[PDB]
């Protein structure tokens, strides 16, 4: 964009200006945001910098997050003293810190090295964001004067609304409070306890789905007004090739939230729930993670097309345990079957902000990741999503019964805290298949960077099981240790 240019310009301005140890600021480039490499000040003297560092990478990421949340975005300057000028250096790897933000925050800017008075400096560019950033203590604050004070998502939004990019779902529509079902409002208030002490009226402005004249959004109106059809349905079969046995769609004068509601109570009772035994300790597993699931679910009616006729599709079959979701839409030109855990903009983000002001989903890349955990978890197989002719874009869990196997190697993991962690839990299923795994292997794994990459192998290397390592090295690969292959070798 030319507000791009506008921005690297004022950097190249106050770099400039270098002269005596510091920088200064014009009236023009006085936006620009200086901050310091954090965990680094002492008092008196200035500790080197390195090229990792998560705390300095913490910090950043909020302020970025301030940055991409202010209309017009903006650029800092990693390496200068805030208020004084003074270069201070950084010498931050700029793959690391682009991927480290990237993995609290969301969101990857464009980060550039320069050279001041022979000292590095780091030049970030963060674009506006199409809908609310929050940082690593979700929060959502944006840039006023030199320093970012917090805002409502009702505030964010009219802003956004007049001075940003347009997007559809966040347009105003001539519906009102009184188009709003109360069992869609009552529904919100059972998912969120949050919004008990509030009137109807200040939770939909809350969300920022009310406007200030009393207008709902786009993505207000598709929650909580019926959308006169059907959303989403659903085709219980007996085996993968026809035959209906039973099929629930819900009523067209229902919201999506009510709607999303009845398709999820209904598919509670289809996903059957078996009974697994170990060490005579029986408990209760549903069929397929429930979490997997409303993770497909509402992962479609947040990026379904939403302008298309055709509900999404979900089936269910019995004999195999699998549950299909087809939606309708395809992957945007640029995403691809083998680029979506990476994916992170939405199709509606004004859509997904709504569902994320409820509570009802996380940031984003955690559900799908989520997802899938829970499925390599259980011993199951990854969620395979891929574009259907249509266009269709189709989400296959195969589910069952667990393998024991499989759950107490997991059950076994140190520290307990790494179980249920993606990283373990993708490097691990890799492990299921091939017998070495490369860095470059791991990194397609995660569908990310060299850098996620690395990050994954060391925490796994670090994890234990049995008192030994998970992975372990040799040559120049990385392979399960003897300790997994051995509670593995009993599966079939
Ligand atoms: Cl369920
Ligand atoms: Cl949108
Ligand atoms: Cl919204
Ligand atoms: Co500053």
């Amino acid at each position: 964009e030319g507000r791009r240019e506008q921005l690297i310009a004022q950097v190249e301005s106050i770099l400039a200006s270098a002269a005596d140890g510091r920088v200064q600021k014009t009236k023009e480039t006085q936006s620009v945001d200086f901050k310091e490499e954090a965990g680094r000040r002492n008092g008196p003297q200035i500790e080197p910098g390195k090229p990792e560092n998560p705390e300095a990478a913490d910090k950043l990421a909020d302020e970025v997050a301030c940055m991409a949340n202010t209309p017009g975005g903006g650029a800092l300057i990693v390496g200068i003293e805030d208020k004084t000028g003074r270069i201070i250096g950084t010498e931050l790897d700029i793959d690391w810190l682009r991927q480290g933000i990237f993995t609290r925050i969301d969101v990857a800017p464009d980060v550039v090295a320069k050279r001041v008075l022979g000292q590095r400096v780091l030049a970030i560019y963060v674009a506006a964001a199409a809908e609310p950033i929050e940082d690593t203590s979700d929060r959502l604050r944006w840039r006023v004067g030199d320093s970012c004070r917090p805002v409502d998502r009702a505030e964010w939004w009219e802003y956004q609304r007049a001075q940003s990019g347009f997007d559809p779902m966040a347009q105003v529509t001539t519906a009102t409070l009184g188009d709003a079902r109360p069992a869609a409002l009552a529904l919100a208030r059972k998912w969120d306890p949050a919004f008990a002490e509030l009137t109807d009226e200040e939770l939909l402005r809350g969300i920022g789905a009310l406007d200030a004249e009393g207008f709902l959004s786009q993505a207000g109106k598709l929650l909580f007004t019926s959308l006169d059809r059907t959303a989403i349905e659903l085709s219980i079969f007996d085996v993968h090739g026809g035959q209906v046995l039973n099929r629930v769609v819900p009523e067209p004068e229902k919201s999506c939230l009510e709607q999303l509601d009845y398709l999820e109570q209904a598919l509670n009772v289809v996903n059957k729930n078996n009974t697994v035994v170990e060490g005579f300790v029986h408990k209760p597993v549903p069929e397929i993670p429930r979490l997997a699931v409303r993770e497909a679910m509402l992962n479609a009616m947040i990026h379904r097309d939403w302008n298309r006729s055709e509900p999404i599709d979900v089936r269910w079959i019995e004999l195999d345990s699998t549950l299909i979701v087809r939606s309708p839409g395809g992957f945007p030109a640029a995403i691809t079957s083998e680029n979506v855990l990476s994916n992170r903009a939405a199709r509606y983000p004004a859509l997904a902000d709504l569902y994320r002001a409820l509570g009802l989903v996380d940031k984003q890349g955690v559900g799908v990741d989520r997802m899938y955990q829970a499925m390599i978890a259980l011993g199951h197989r990854p969620p395979t999503i891929e574009e259907i002719a249509g266009p269709f874009v189709e989400t296959t869990l195969v589910g069952g019964r667990p393998v024991l196997p499989v759950l107490e190697l997991v059950s076994s993991i140190v520290p307990e805290a790494r179980q249920d962690d993606y990283r373990i839990a993708i490097v691990l299923y890799l492990l299921f298949q091939r017998p070495f795994i490369t860095i470059d292997v791991v990194a397609r794994g995660l569908q990310s960077g060299k850098e996620a990459a690395r990050n994954a192998l060391e925490a796994a290397r670090q994890t234990t099981v049995a008192g030994a390592p998970l992975i372990i090295a040799h040559d120049g690969v990385w392979l399960l240790g003897n300790a997994c292959r051995e509670i593995l070798r009993k599966v079939e």
